[PDB]
């Protein structure tokens, strides 16, 4: 539970994890680093593609790399939609596999995706590619 | 909105954010790098604490420095509750302009905060200390 945020200078903050990690937040549109939003976006991707790439090796499917391209709309400021466009990779994949997976991280295992939902409109989709 | 996430290796993944930055993720419990739950909860500090910080250089108010304890509460894996404690220090900041600016940052303009609030119980708490 322990996490917390320090101001630094100007609008940079220094974010520490309780996992004993650093981060740096910076206000200025995310000037010299991510700011707080970037930061939810790329969370909301991370969380995401983890639990995909996890379901698909459980499965047994031999997946070899896994992008995600995000892309967001939000008010003239929150966020109103987020899409999640996995790029899976793999070998033997099948489509089933891959859907499944992209599936259920989306709306059953992402924590982030779920908090989310409820005030922002997520959408995803997926694609295979071969190695 | 072109936010990306790449898959480095183990449950590691590479974030890269529209602004030109990049950081890590790590799914084994923020082993190497904060997980993406803990993306979410310093993100939300930041952005807290950024609007804080704004709001009383705005009202001309002496802000000096400015820190955020989190914790948070979840299942046994969403947050049910997370609690942002400011630590405003300062000169001759007034108690009224501290409560403003905790509020309006914590319920009118942190993005990262109005979004979680629809799905996470999100509270907030402030101490003023002399610098």
């Amino acid at each position: 539970m322990q996490a917390r945020v320090k101001w630094v200078e100007g609008l940079t903050f220094l974010g520490e994890s309780a996992s004993g990690h650093q981060i740096l937040m910076d206000g200025n549109s995310g000037d010299k680093a991510p700011s707080p939003m970037e930061m939810v976006l790329m969370a909301a991707g991370g969380c995401s593609a983890i639990d995909v790439v996890s379901i698909l090796q459980k499965g047994r499917q031999d997946v070899v790399d896994c992008e995600v391209k995000l892309t967001s709309e939000r008010r003239e400021r929150l966020f109103t939609h987020i899409n999640l466009h996995f790029i899976v990779t793999g070998r033997d994949l099948k489509d089933a596999a891959v859907a499944r997976a992209v599936d259920l991280s989306a709306e059953k295992y992402c924590s982030v995706a779920l908090m989310l939902e409820k005030a922002v409109n997520i959408t995803h989709s997926y694609e295979v590619v071969a190695a």
